[PDB]
């Protein structure tokens, strides 16, 4: 029947049954099975003389299995499988017990603190990898809606993580009776039998009064609001992406009153959350979703002490009945406590307070959560090692691999912060071997950014001419912009030793420079090379107060065009041996003063044209005048003086 | 008199009193009026068969109203107004009882959580217009001792919000019996009955013994310290800015005692505040007077249960007297718990612990361990988009706008880094459409910093010729500066394909270039528009090893004073069509070896003055002489030979 | 013996004897003495007419001496010398009680909370330090295993501060009965009477059933694990340094069962840290050692409730016998618990928790959180001012002052992040007077990192002269690069205005200047000085469409070998005054036109050689033809016509 007449607690040890000179010296036996923490075993014997121990051989590690009987059900289907963790003796004064402690077989989740990163599969994949990995046998494992990019498991427990992970998709983390590991969706509180049923027909309804022995149940309206929003940006399109979600219903709960008529009642708010990146729609779908059901999860909550069936495992719809106006309908139950103990029957504490661990108090082992020492809320900026530079996008993108974490994670592409903007702007692209200063989103780990590169040993900088700093005033005398080689612009400034001052753009070998030299006033283009000063419209046109163009070897001056010269002042035209004026056309020649042609060899004057000598008086001062031509046209006969 | 007779409580539900065939069903009536969160219904009826709720047809949402009546006190002046919002049934054993649960008609403040921007509204402003926005009657609002500038609700409870502007400002937030909301000072403890007084005269005096059912009064010195000092920065000055405040005073307690005492009979310790920002003398002066305060507040925790009055409502003086040597005085009330249940009369709980609300567990429900990640102390970095970039003081300052907190909150001037110093520094404004990447002052949303822009889709950098990685080894080969146009200062090394090498200064169009060169040494100056080298004392020196000046169409070369050609070997001056040497002073010409002057059309030898041949030989050997005029002064008539 | 027939409790209060009419007014004696934090007195007299305080005259700060006497035992060995610290009434309906708190004398430590830097000093001196300032008398100190380079108390209270370097270097603070401060390590648990001893005779054996009113003894394997490795960063090396420590064995405990046997039968974890930076092997070696011993201190937990003896002191070694299997063996106690009370005889409670407080409830006041509001995980990044610029190793690390923090601390040197990288790269250093945006590494205060320098009021004298945004779309028009004097290049791009774009490398005093001018495709290399211009291997090849050379006052040209003008056009030589060609050698002149030698002034052709004329037709035609010489070779005699 719905009660029961008298129960029993089969428990067996390493395989073997319990010895029948120990099955009386059992005394106590509770269960503590949730779908939140593992479950827990707590068989408690009596032990006066302290010998138990070390008959049954039991140590920490071994299998033990519990199971209840109440009336004719429960010879099979065995409750509980799990391993025996502490060990526990109490002389509380009412007998020397010996207590043993035991949790569930995949307990070892918890006891697992691990880092990693995951590349491009779906949670249900990584459910799948990390369970077995722990040598757990798994059950069914249903597949999540979207995959993602790359997971980073930020030092944290195995259990943690996936318990956030299957929170975050609105899964149920469920570890059934033959200890296999199942990832499910809640199911729906519709299946229940209907409160309107007999009540003594089945083993999944509660009458008040007939087999509840303790009631608690609350339906508030805390924290009820129609509308939840998760928000995240899109850096593939700069987008800020949305996703509003409903909160006026709930699959788990069914009392006849709905959270939409609480969001009514009230005043139209909204809640927000900031405390997670995102990037792809179906992330924050999936985020809105999921703090929609949490929202929802809070609007009953209910407790009950029941005589109990052994049928009452987590994740089955329970239907209560007979209790007021809005407590009827259907539950999914959430938690349930089997107790045996001094002067108590098979007692059975059905506890269905969503996803929260409202059972063993709400703060439990803490503040209503855990909130450890070495969590994923890393603060500030930390160090870190460049790995890879093969961006696919050429946005200078750069992998990274921290070295205080583990040294095989190296997690996804960082986008790095540069001097740049809107419309384009500069990039310094790091090396694979650097030491960058790396941020962190909101402080997740899975979204790292990068700063710039740091200054360590065996990375000094590049040496130059004149030092960091000096002065009795001590102040900075140097602002160096270099590349990884020597290519570098520099801004010095300095008043002692050498006084350079100024701006140096100068080349890796320091071949080329160009000194803006404020010491002097001076530009200084100096090149160990070729020079090349090109225009298109119109040359340099020079000036100042003293000009010079002394270059050895040769010196070529062309036009192509008319050529000028104006002077101003006297013109002296050396030479080192040789003089020639080609015939290029009409040559011409002037004078306001004098004219001398002088010579030290021969000279002549040639040219198969009239020759003449124009002037109002002329003298051949010649020692010798020879003409071996007839003379003609004279004037008069020659005469002397 | 001072205990009572009989005691009743009225409570009326939707306006209603509460029906006849409903009153006796009522057992417990606890109300729970604090000064630091919502007071608190709780009104347990008992209904064996679970009917009252389908009757009173009670729906969360309801107006109700709860007044104690002891002896003929209470009838005026209801105790609370407030509003239904969760409901409860419990089978304990002792009945089948259900629980109605009540707040304050003004818990919608803890309800809602927002995300907003203040800016230039005293405190009392914000209390004043929040309040209206939230449907709550404005009572007495105390004006703020000092404005601000820039508030940022970041993501908070808007109740925690008020409640620490309050704590801030030494308020209180005395919701009244008829909902209305009191933004008040505490009252003095002074203005109290006196302690000697007879005891029974009046209903704020509790005398141990006469009333005083419990009794738990502590007055410790855990942490009393004489002097709290208080720092923030001042940005217009760069001033350390300072505010030393004493905790020798408290106005909440009066007991011949003062923590003066306790801070002089021990070391003269000091306390430092370092968890917020502030920017003025009067926010610190403020945040001073608010922390000694707090520290003052812990002086005395008083806790009396006693057989209790209507009119011990919150923030009144009580007088405390014939307790001992420390205890006696006045107190201010801050927390009172009214009592109804079984086997016990009317009781009030008066605990007075300043702001500490250790009522109910010193815990509360988190270990006084307020960290619910409402993105307050945001962590590391996050991302923003820039609004606004006027900057009334020229140093680059922006307005920021977060995309994943709210559409209209766009923040205040945020001191971007800039890679400068103190005496000036180059500066790279940002657009105003860009996406930056922000840190923020001790985590607080109030005062964010611009490290630098970021780099997404849609805002590639600026394209270049040359790529960003090349080779097998693949080491950085570009570093680019450049302005969100095309002007670029490139500090490029290359070892394979075009091995280009050197520094490249660029304007955009490609036209003006300075190419640095050291592949093959070389210095390029091109330009495809004019050029023009100019300086003041002295011109370019130009020299090397082999020179060239080739510009087409015009060459002119000026000097305004002494030319010189000093050449040092043959100088061929070719010509096209004409070549005139037009001096306007003295010619002269001169040879070391033969002078030759040939032409193709005509000879002629001009200048109007004596011309003249001198020399040992002045033969013709030429062809017919032709002279016009006499001949003179030959000395030998004509002879050949 | 074990056991005792009566027990009393003789207390000293401001070293006078409890006088004889108090005596018997004392009822609760409770003393709590632990190595996690301060001794405590609970001493509870009973006062029905309160007036005990008015005439022992205590005041908080008094010496108070507190002993136990069980039979003979203890009479001259007092148990806590300590302070009155605050007091306590209590009307509980069972008496009028009078409640004395008193603090062991390290209270004081927790009492100050303090902000220094220590430098260059090992632990144990700095504890000695805090110590002796406290006003604490010290007793034995034990040396530390290594010393560390700073030690920043970032707002702590000295207790807190003194217990993190406990723990970090395996040590206790217990403080003895006399009240001397000593820093100890553990002592051995191995040091202990057999667990087989006669039992009644030794008084450090507990028996089960004998003395052990109440027993709580838990092994447990909750998160054993066998090794434990801690990472580290090297910056001298760039080195991961890291460490493995095994958990395999422990001190403290010894029960026949080790902590090797809970990690062998399970799987082979391991367990990281990462929330404390570290910097030399010696410091990582000393946390994993630390993290070792703390994993290993959970491996047992104890709770006896024993018959007491004045002899169970904290840190004395006890045995457990009889009680089991893997519970037999010794113990090192950890707090110790005296207790007298109604209807209770002297009680000792013993517990053996490692260094957790388990001793207070579950969660002490706040377990789980225990972050202090004002604790050192800074978030996010702050500001700070420069103090000093030097660095033994020139890598631009500068030592930074924080203004929010302390007036007197100035860290060490920071790694300021800058556009460097492996082989080399820019510097940027800072002067004295900067405020620099500073973050942190993961949170910790002790290693500051420098990310750039800031601007505030009268701190950008940069004096540029273009303005920082310019137009009604109003984009970014100017990115400066610039020194803190001046010397800069500017990268300027504008529309409106005086539009100018380009680029522009200025000097300090805008005399030297290289414009790259885009709105007029122009070069402009100006400068009020000097320039030079040169090459090695070839020059300039100046090319375009119009060359100008105009330079006052000089010009010279030299060569140094041949020299060319090759024209192709008119080549116009004008001069102001004078003109000259050399006699360098064989010069010679050409015409394909006509030729023409004219002058002003006196002409001559001078030569000391045979001068010639040569042609088809000689027709020298003048006003006269005048030689000073006799005619030879005349063909014919000279004819009229």
């Amino acid at each position: 029947v719905r009660p029961s007449f008298s129960s029993i607690v089969e428990v067996k040890i390493g395989g073997a049954k319990l010895p029948d000179t120990i099955a009386p010296m059992l005394t106590d036996g509770w269960v503590d099975q949730g779908v939140n923490v593992p479950a827990a075993f707590r068989l408690t014997f009596r032990d006066p003389y302290h010998r138990l121990l070390g008959d049954l051989n039991v140590q920490f590690g071994t299998k033990v299995v519990i199971t209840p009987i109440a009336d004719g059900q429960g010879k099979n289907n065995p409750l509980l499988t799990g391993e025996v963790t502490g060990l526990e003796t109490d002389y509380d004064g009412t007998g020397s017990f010996t207590v043993i402690r035991g949790y569930d077989y995949g307990h070892r989740l918890m006891r697992q603190r691990r880092v990693a990163a995951y590349r491009n599969q779906k949670a249900s994949d990584i459910a799948r990898k990390l369970v077995q990995m722990d040598g757990v046998s798994v059950g069914r494992i249903q597949p999540t809606k979207g995959t993602y990019a790359f997971i980073a498991q930020p030092n944290v427990t195995d259990w943690d993580f996936l318990a956030r992970l299957a929170d975050e998709n609105k899964m149920i983390m469920y570890l059934d009776s033959k200890g296999k590991f199942r990832f499910v969706t809640p199911k729906p509180s519709a299946g229940a039998p209907s409160p309107n049923t007999d009540g003594d027909q089945s083993a999944f309804v509660l009458q008040a009064g007939h087999d509840i022995l303790r009631l608690r149940a609350a339906v508030t309206a805390a924290d009820q609001i129609g509308k939840v929003e998760s928000r995240g940006w899109n850096v593939t399109t700069k987008k800020k992406i949305t996703e509003i979600a409903p909160a006026t219903t709930d699959p788990g709960i069914s009392i006849k009153w709905t959270p939409g008529t609480a969001a009514g009642k009230f005043k139209p708010g909204k809640l927000v959350e900031t405390a997670n990146p995102y990037d792809k729609q179906d992330e924050v779908q999936n985020a809105a979703k999921a703090l929609a059901s949490d929202v929802t999860a809070s609007f009953s909550e209910l407790e009950v002490a029941a005589n109990g069936h052994p049928d009452l495992r987590p994740g089955v719809p329970v239907a209560l009945s007979d209790v007021g106006t809005p407590f009827e309908g259907k539950y999914t139950v959430t938690s349930v406590r089997h107790h045996f103990g001094d002067g108590v029957a098979y007692e059975s504490w059905i506890t269905v307070s969503g996803r929260q661990w409202r059972s063993l108090y709400g703060l439990a082992s803490g503040g209503g959560g855990s909130d450890p020492a070495s969590a994923t809320r890393l603060p500030s900026v930390a160090n870190a090692i460049v790995t890879d530079v093969q961006d696919p996008l050429k946005q200078g993108r750069v992998k990274l691999q921290f070295p205080w974490l583990d040294d095989t994670y190296v997690s996804d592409w960082a986008r790095s912060v540069q001097m740049g903007g809107v419309a384009g702007g500069g990039i310094f692209p790091m090396d694979v071997g650097d030491e960058v200063l790396v941020a962190f989103d909101r402080g997740a780990l899975d979204h790292p950014f990068v700063i710039g590169g740091l200054y360590n040993g065996r990375d000094v900088p590049t040496k130059s001419d004149v030092p960091l700093h000096d002065g009795l005033k001590k102040k900075a005398v140097r602002h160096t912009l270099s590349d990884r080689q020597g290519n570098r612009v520099d801004l010095l400034s300095q008043r002692t030793g050498g006084r350079k001052q100024g701006v140096r753009i100068a080349s890796g070998n320091d071949k080329l420079t160009i000194n803006l030299d404020r010491t002097k006033t001076e530009i200084t283009v100096d090149s160990k090379g070729s020079v090349s000063i090109t225009g298109s419209r119109s040359v340099s046109v020079d000036a100042g107060t003293d000009l010079s163009l002394s270059a050895r070897r040769s010196l070529t001056i062309k036009s192509g065009g008319p050529l000028s010269i104006q002077g101003g002042s006297t013109i002296n035209m050396r030479s080192g041996g040789l003089v020639g004026v080609n015939a290029g056309g009409a040559l011409n020649l002037g004078a306001g003063g004098a004219a001398t042609l002088s010579a030290g060899a021969a000279t002549t004057i040639s040219g198969t044209v009239n020759v003449q000598i124009n002037s109002v008086m002329t003298r051949v001062i010649g020692a010798t005048f020879e003409v071996k031509t007839p003379i003609f046209k004279v004037a008069t006969i020659p005469v002397p003086g």
